[PDB]
């Protein structure tokens, strides 16, 4: 009902939140501009739901109208735009020079730095900018707390094939998830590594079998766990996915270790953080890690997704739970909340830890006398029987 009308110069970008309790519908009605990498269409209204933090950016200048309550809204100008864009171009150049030589392995890109610089936002723009360029880049996600491609617990990777959606994010089209189990890889460090490692191994393999993927190359986005062990996480995924590249957001201490000790053909680059990037606590990243359990299930306000829910005998599947090594769950009160992956290995053995799944379900009832669960699943019989454990909880 309430109107808000912005004159953004080149190069300028108005960030607004909607207001706790109402919606915000953005508008572009003259010129171009972009949300995080993915243009917008003039004309069409953009419905953001409450609490959506949303930058919306031009390079040749743009009006934009607002419907709706906003908490905050204001035009920045000067932003780190054209950094992120020099990144994708010297990228780009990289891919060019390989094809020229040649099929062309691409370029892969290791963004790094402390919680809330933008990392994943970087990765976004990124991709989208790759896929405008006309690539299909792999994105990696080894943020098992902040995950834009799977559930939290989970290490995944997805070939990005179109732009994100301005509301919604990616399209997850059938992504490699391996299932985790813990919102920290300091849960379990060396299960993480391990993991990480066995993804790098199967993307290599699988980009064998697909010159677009393999020339797209791997934006891989980490988590903000810098410090001690986040330390060597790093240099063992710089290592892990043989990356090329390395840009390192607000944190010079950290570039400066990176410098002396990555290999010497790893370029290295210091960027800072947008002026936008937002400060989340830890109970805002609580409540963004159960919408993302619940995006999965339920998918989204403009892609609906309709789970199932039925019951399970426990003679028909085997529970099982990682942590280090393998072990048979017997059907407890306590699993109750948990999701649960269904791995792709058939048998509950050594192949379960490395084995990616096929995805997850959630147990919202446990009836011990009748030796069944409800769960809550995508799809309407189980993909799997063998269900692995993971500590991450969902009360719908
Ligand atoms: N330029 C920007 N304008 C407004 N909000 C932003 C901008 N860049 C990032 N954000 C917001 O800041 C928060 C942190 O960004 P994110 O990329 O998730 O940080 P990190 O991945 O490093 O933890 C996110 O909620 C994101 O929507
Ligand atoms: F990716 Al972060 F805090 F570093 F969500
Ligand atoms: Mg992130």
């Amino acid at each position: 009902e309430n109107v808000q009308e912005f004159v953004l110069k080149e190069d300028c970008e108005l960030r607004f939140a909607a207001g706790d309790d109402s919606d915000v519908c953005l508008e572009l009605v003259k010129g171009y501009a972009e949300i995080f990498g993915t243009e917008l269409l003039l004309n069409k209204k953009y419905t953001f739901p409450a609490k959506s933090r949303v930058a919306a950016f031009t390079w040749k200048g743009a009006t934009i109208e607002l419907v709706g309550t906003t908490e905050s809204a204001y035009v920045a100008e000067s932003t780190p735009m054209v950094i992120y864009l020099n990144i994708h171009a010297a990228m780009e150049e990289v891919r060019k020079k390989r094809e020229e030589q040649a099929k062309a392995k691409g370029p892969r890109l290791l963004l790094v730095g402390p919680t809330d610089v933008g990392k994943t936002t970087v990765s976004r723009i990124l991709c989208n900018y790759s896929v405008r360029q006309g690539r299909t880049p792999i994105f990696v996600e080894l943020d098992v707390g902040q995950n834009s491609v799977s559930v939290p617990g989970t290490v995944a990777a997805v070939l990005v094939q179109k732009t994100a959606d301005v509301i919604d994010g990616f399209e997850r089209n059938q992504p490699i998830v391996f299932n985790f189990g813990h919102t920290s890889p300091s849960a379990n460090l060396s299960l993480y590594e391990a993991l990480f490692k066995e993804m790098a191994t199967t993307l290599n393999a699988q980009i064998q079998e697909n010159d677009e993927a393999k020339i797209g190359g791997m934006i891989i986005n980490t988590c903000g766990w810098v410090d001690g062990e986040g330390y060597k996480c790093i240099v063992k995924a710089a290592s892990a996915f043989e990356v090329d590249v390395v840009i390192v957001l607000d944190h010079e201490r950290l570039y400066s270790d990176l410098s002396k000790e990555l290999p010497e053909f790893v370029r290295l680059t210091h960027v800072p953080k947008s002026g936008g990037v937002e400060q989340r606590t830890g109970q805002i990243r609580s409540k963004m890690r159960g919408e993302n359990v619940h995006r999965y299930f339920y998918g989204t306000r403009a892609n609906n997704l309709y789970p199932f829910t039925f019951d399970v005998s426990f003679d028909d599947v085997t529970l099982c739970k990682i942590g280090t090594k393998l072990v048979i769950m017997e059907p407890s009160a306590d699993i109750k909340h948990h999701l649960f992956a269904f791995s792709r290995s058939t048998k509950a053995d050594e192949n379960v830890l490395k084995s990616p799944v096929f995805g997850f379900c959630l147990v919202t009832e446990v009836d011990l006398e009748k030796r069944t669960m409800s769960i809550l699943c995508p799809q309407r019989t189980i993909p799997s029987k063998v269900l692995v454990f993971s500590d991450i909880t969902h009360l719908d």
